C-alpha cells in the first residue's frame, strides 16, 4: 500500500527542528523564514525546463488548447487559484486556464476521503471537459506518486497530449510519464511531510510563472502594463486609467476620454491613442495581430 | 477620484522589467525567480510582528477563541487555503480557523463585480458566523486599502477583538486600524499590480507561519512528528504508522495493532505504547496536560 516514503525526501525529518514544540514564538518563525529562504533557490535550478514549459504552452495556446491543472488538496487548490486570476489579470477566457482538484468542488475547502487514490475519477474529471490532444495537462503533487494526479498524466499521455509534472522527490514516477518534468527539490519540511509549506510555495511560484510568462509572450500586457485588466472595482477602474496615462505619456482625462470610447479596454484604448486611429481602426489592426500592441503599433 | 495609486508600491512599476515582453522566454521566468528570492527577506522583518500575533492568537485559541480569515481575491483564497489544512494536519476542528471571501464562494473561482468594495457585506458574513471578542480578525490585502477589510476590521475593533492586518504598503490605513499590523514590503510586482505574485507568495507565508507556529504552541505535534494527522489517504495511513514508529523505535507490526486500537490517531497510540497504559487512560491523562504530549508522558 506504502511502507517507502522513508525513500522520499517528503516524508523526511528536518534535523533543525527536532524540538520545535520546545522552542519559542520567535524561534519557530525564523526557522520557517529560514527555511523559506531554500524555495526560490530550488525553484532556480528548475528554470530551463520551467522555460521550456511554457513555450510549449504557448504553442498549444495558440493551436486553440487550453492550460489544465489537476492536484489533490493543496497542490489542486493551487491550481484553482491561479487558473482564478488569470481573467481579470489577463483579459482571456475563464476557458483558457481551468484547474482542477479531486473531489470536485467540495475539495476547494476540505478534504475527501481517498480522493488522491481515486483513479476512475480522474478520467472522468478530464472527460468532463472534453479533455483533448490539443490541450496540456499539469500534474502536481509533492510526493510525485499520487495516483490520481499519476492516472491523469497516463490519459492525457494516451490522447497525444502535453504532459508536466510539477513533484518535490526528484526520479517519481510522475515524472517519468511526463514530457517536462519539473522537480522542486526544497528538502525536509519544518513538520515532518507537511507539504502545505515549502512545496505548496514552490508549487505557487512555478505555476504563476506557467501563467504570468505565457501571458505576456501573447501580448496580453504591454511592457509591464496590465493592459488587459478587467475593472470591476474602484482600485482596478482607477489603475485603468493609470495605464493608459502610463503607456502614452497623456494628459490626463483624454486617458479617460479613450477608455469609454470603446470599453475600458487600456489596450484598444492606448492603440488609438498612440496610433492616433478611429476606435474602429484601432481595433482591427490589434486582430491581425491577435492583441499583440507592440505588432499592431508596427516597429 | 481614487488615484492616490502613484503613492502605493503595489502599483509601481518594476524598472528590472520595462522590456519584460521584449524579452527571452529564460529571461522572463528568471526575472521572476529573482524577485521571488526578495519575499524571504522580506518576511523576515515582520518576524516580530508576526511572532507578536502568534502568541496572541494561542490566546484566544485557549480562551475558545478562532482565528479568521478575510479578504477578496487572491488573499480571500488563500485564507481558504489556509484554514482548510489546519483539520486534517493538526487534528482540530473545522471552525477553529476559517477563511471567508468577499463575494462569497462564488469567489472562490473567479472576481464577483465590486466585492472588495463593499461595506455592507463584510457585516453579514462577519455574523453569519457569529463573529465575537474573543475571535481573532486578520485583515488581508496588498494594497492596505481594500474597502471590505477594512470595513470588517473596523467592526472587529469596535467589538473589541484582536485585529492583524497583512499590507504590502507602509502606513495603510488597515495598518493604522489594526493593533498587530504585518507588513509585507515585496516592492513591484513585474507586472504592475499583479499582486498575486510576491505579495500573494508573502501572504501565504505569513498565514503559514500563523497557523503553523500556533497548532505547535498548543501541542498539535511532538517533535516535528506530524501526530494529529487524519489519514484520509493510503498515503497519510502509512505516515501514521512512521509517525509511532519514529517516535517509540516500536516495529511496523505494533505500530499499526495500536493504531488499530487507537482509531489512527498517532498521538494517542505514541501515548499509549510509551506510557505501557490503556486507550481510556492514556486519553484522559493527555487532557490533564492539554493534549501536549511531551507534558503528559513524562512531566
Amino acid at each position: 500500500i506504502l511502507k517507502s516514503l522513508s525513500t522520499l525526501i517528503t516524508e523526511q525529518r528536518n534535523p533543525n527542528s527536532v524540538d520545535i514544540d520546545r522552542q519559542s514564538t520567535l524561534e519557530i518563525v525564523r526557522l520557517m523564514n529560514e527555511e523559506d529562504k531554500l524555495v526560490p533557490l530550488a525553484i532556480e535550478s528548475c528554470l530551463p525546463q520551467i522555460s521550456l514549459a511554457v513555450e510549449q504552452i504557448v504553442q498549444a495556446f495558440q493551436q486553440g488548447g487550453r492550460l489544465i491543472y489537476i492536484g489533490a488538496g493543496t497542490s489542486g487548490r493551487l491550481g484553482v487559484l491561479d487558473a482564478s486570476e488569470c481573467p481579470p489579470t489577463f483579459g482571456v477566457s475563464t476557458e483558457m486556464v481551468k484547474g482542477i482538484i479531486a473531489g470536485g468542488e467540495c475539495a476547494i475547502r476540505h478534504p475527501v476521503e481517498g480522493a488522491e487514490d481515486n483513479t476512475k475519477a480522474v478520467l472522468n474529471d478530464l472527460q468532463s471537459i472534453h479533455f483533448s490532444k490539443n490541450d496540456v495537462l499539469v500534474g502536481i503533487a509533492a510526493s510525485g506518486r499520487t495516483p490520481y494526479v499519476i492516472a491523469g498524466l497516463q490519459y492525457a499521455k494516451s490522447l497525444g497530449a502535453l504532459t508536466i509534472s510539477i513533484a518535490s522527490n526528484p526520479k517519481s514516477e510522475m515524472a517519468e510519464i511526463a514530457d517536462i518534468a519539473i522537480e522542486t527539490i526544497v528538502g525536509p519540511e519544518i513538520l515532518t511531510g507537511s507539504s502545505r509549506l515549502k512545496s505548496g510555495t514552490a508549487q505557487k511560484m512555478v505555476l504563476n510563472m506557467l501563467t504570468t510568462a505565457s501571458m505576456i509572450l501573447l501580448g496580453k500586457c504591454y511592457e509591464n502594463l496590465m493592459v488587459d485588466v478587467q475593472a470591476s472595482n474602484e482600485k482596478l477602474k482607477a489603475r485603468a486609467v493609470r495605464i493608459v496615462m502610463q503607456a502614452t505619456d497623456c494628459n490626463k482625462t483624454l486617458a479617460e476620454q479613450t477608455l469609454l470610447e470603446a470599453d475600458q479596454n487600456a489596450k484598444l484604448a492606448i492603440m488609438m491613442i498612440l496610433s492616433t486611429l478611429s476606435k474602429s481602426e484601432a481595433k482591427v489592426l490589434l486582430e491581425r495581430h491577435q492583441g499583440k500592441l507592440r505588432n499592431a503599433l508596427s516597429k
